[PDB]
């Protein structure tokens, strides 16, 4: 393997000596070509970190975007999760260098695709934290919705927590974390809900996402975004709120229940919707919405349980919002329920 | 105990000779104190008469509204229903002399709370009759809404009546009233429904409340009122009907089906909503709305049947609207199904 | 027999010698009297030629409309389909001679009623073909709505086509037409639905009716009606589409799901509504709507299948919109399942 290792170095030294820009992007495809013929974990990591310096020296977005597709292909060919974690951190470095958001959208879809074919949770925890930073590093009008859509596509399950004692609530939030589902949503009905989402903001740095729900007024939503909420679930579409999330750069997934309410939600720029109550319309609703409204996905949060969640995802839902069937009870028991829901989603 | 009648008459005569309003408000507290130590039905009902005698002599709003709480507390401590019937009639007379919306609102919640703990059909009939008269006074928007809300809490079940003639509707409404159903909704599918609600006005004197359902227009609602209806029930949310019902002083329960329609109904000022069709959304909808909308209560009028009616009230529902499953058949059949629904609602 | 045929010749010759319109009006009821007493496919279909033949006194919406009820009565008592076909064509010529709005609307209900006694389907295809020409003679807003209601009253089932090419959409449309489904809705998920509607416009002269579905904008709706669409279908209620469909003389069935959406559609002048998704609310919804809204008809286009369509019509639905369960598969499969849907509706 030391022979091809030197070969990757020889391509580098000769590509730098070649002042032509075509040989620079050609060196990207040359390194990717030999990485496709390899089967070792360490070889793919050296190849990926090599493509970084080539495109950054080119200074053109055509080489940066071509590098994102190369590292994403090497990560799909690999088998060690160590290379996948470095691939995600590398894609962040490429997209951050361009910063033109044409690559940021492509980087998010690549990061979420790498986390999709992941055997352990460490890769998915790396992804969610990076996609948050990618949307944060972007800091613009879009990307937050694409991050929200992709992160939900990775975490698959979002919990609905409610407890009067913040001591008991955080005992459940960490507990549902321990199951590995991540992406916990806390209800705003809880009296000291501002504090629970601020003290649980340390989960954001470990691969989780915290948000507020049942938000009905702009004043209540302002309190959530100041406390650390990254998404506002809501019970029904609100015109005043939806304009505040777009100005504040926070994702907003309003609640709909009929196709007519769906169209009014799309008229305000919301293709990520909340199906509420989900148990009322059932999975037949999301199946019937695919035809007339493609590329539009929902997150049903109603009477979803272990018997329901199996047939919600076969209908093509983005994520599912479970509440009493997951969080209610002692913390150690909802850790086993959080593991049970993840196991049920991965199968059907 | 005859000694308590003396002591009660001593507290009145002593505080009457004083005349100071400080001692008069203390006389209500002294009479209410001895009433809590006694278990005689005649000692308690005499204390209620004296509490009224003291308050109406004081004349102040503070003393009159304190007398309402005292009479209401004596009712909660009593077992004889004749004490509760007397308390309701006294609560009416105290708020009637006082006036203002605060006393009349406090009286509406008091006589309705007494009706729940009464566990007797006679007291619930009197509560409806008094609450209608309390709402007839003042006549404010908040009075007719609160009175309609408390009345639905007491009767628990409203009958959606449909027939093929005025006489068949009159006999069905009387039959369902004998079963224990005190609230009757007359749809406009019955021919001459305005004549049916007009000739059924004698039931409102025996503890009933007749209204009009299936109201689609304002011309339809204008004929429902003036003909004697006390509440208007529509399958959807109408902006003009809610306007006409507000300025006419009549309760209005519109129909909703989705949380988006719920919020729009609250924006108009209605927190007592008709869930229609209730059989489509099911009790899962009512439990789901309790979270973000706690101060909103529903009345499902869909496929409410003896099987699911138990599950509806287990979901925190104000009242249920039944039809066909209740009002279909002979008057004898309606009377027995009326007794069956009231029995299963008691749970 | 022909002893009655000679009598009909005498009724016409003698009443024509009189010339008084009261005797020509009596000649119609005399012919319809002896036609009621006879059972002969040749005596009946000749009696209605004479009733049409007695147009010497122009009804001007008096004698002509008396002729329509007489020929519609002869067709009701008949059994031979050749008499029913001749009755429909004669009613068209009588209403075309009058030109009044009452005669044209009375002819629509007469022709549609003749097709309800079905058996041979060429009558139903001729009825739809004739009812379209009647609506184009009137051209009023009431005529387009009534003709659309009557055609759906006859065809009972609408095919909701979704394809991935113009050629597969054309082939499936021909396949569902040969199966017995005379109503075809071309969704805009098809790449070039306008050309599909345009190339399928020849079926409208054979007894079919081509329309567009899943329309969201007025630009979409204008291209559909300019391509040959005779009815516009949307998943929700669009105020601007209803405005354009009115001034363009094209039927429009909006989508409703709650009773409040029902009322908002009626106040715009729509009593033929699309219940969507029908599988979510179920036939319990349409049964409960007939109480407050007896004039509304509904066409459920949800999860309609062979097990569903039986209990949809028992609840009194006008027509049903079937897709996937009818359109998906090879063109050879969708022919035989179209025959099964038509056969299942005929029974229950």
């Amino acid at each position: 393997s030391e022979e091809e290792q030197e070969r990757i170095r020889r391509i580098l030294k000769e590509a730098r000596k070649s002042g032509t820009e075509e040989s620079l992007r050609q060196a990207i495809e040359d390194v990717a070509q030999l990485a496709k013929k390899s089967q070792d974990s360490e070889v793919l990591e050296e190849a990926i970190r090599v493509i970084l310096r080539i495109a950054k020296e080119s200074g053109s977005e055509e080489a940066l975007r071509q590098a994102i597709r190369a590292v994403a292909e090497i990560a799909k060919e690999a088998q060690d999760s160590e290379v996948l974690e470095e691939a995600i951190r590398v894609i962040l470095r490429i997209a951050k260098e361009s910063g033109s958001e044409e690559a940021l959208r492509q980087a998010l879809r690549a990061v979420a695709e790498i986390a999709e074919e992941a055997k352990d949770e460490r890769v998915r925890k790396e992804a969610v934290r990076v996609m948050l930073q990618i949307a944060k590093e972007s800091g613009s009008k879009e990307a937050v919705k694409l991050a929200f859509e992709m992160i939900l596509r990775v975490v698959r399950i979002i919990a609905v927590l409610r407890a009067n004692s913040v001591e008991e609530a955080k005992e459940k939030a960490l507990a549902v974390f321990e199951g590995g589902v991540l992406a916990i949503e806390i209800t705003f009905t809880v009296p000291d809900a501002d504090t629970v989402i601020k003290e649980l903001s340390f989960l954001e740095k470990e691969g989780a996402i915290i948000g507020a729900g049942t938000v009905t007024s702009v004043e209540q939503c302002r309190k959530a975004v100041e406390s650390g909420a990254l998404f506002i679930v809501s019970p029904h579409l609100d015109e005043e709120i939806s304009q505040f999330c777009d100005e504040a750069g926070v994702a907003y997934a309003p609640g709909v229940m009929t196709p007519t309410e769906l169209v009014k939600a799309m008229k305000l720029g919301h293709r990520i919707l909340k199906l509420f109550p989900g148990e009322v319309v059932g999975p037949q609703f999301v199946k019937a919405m695919k035809g007339p409204f493609p590329n539009v996905r929902f997150v049903p949060t109603g009477g979803v349980n272990l018997d329901n969640v199996a047939e919600w995802f076969k209908a093509g839902v983005l994520a599912v919002g479970v509440g009493s069937a997951l969080v209610k009870g002692t913390p150690d028991e909802v850790r086993e329920k959080a593991k049970a829901f993840v196991e049920k989603i991965k199968a059907a």
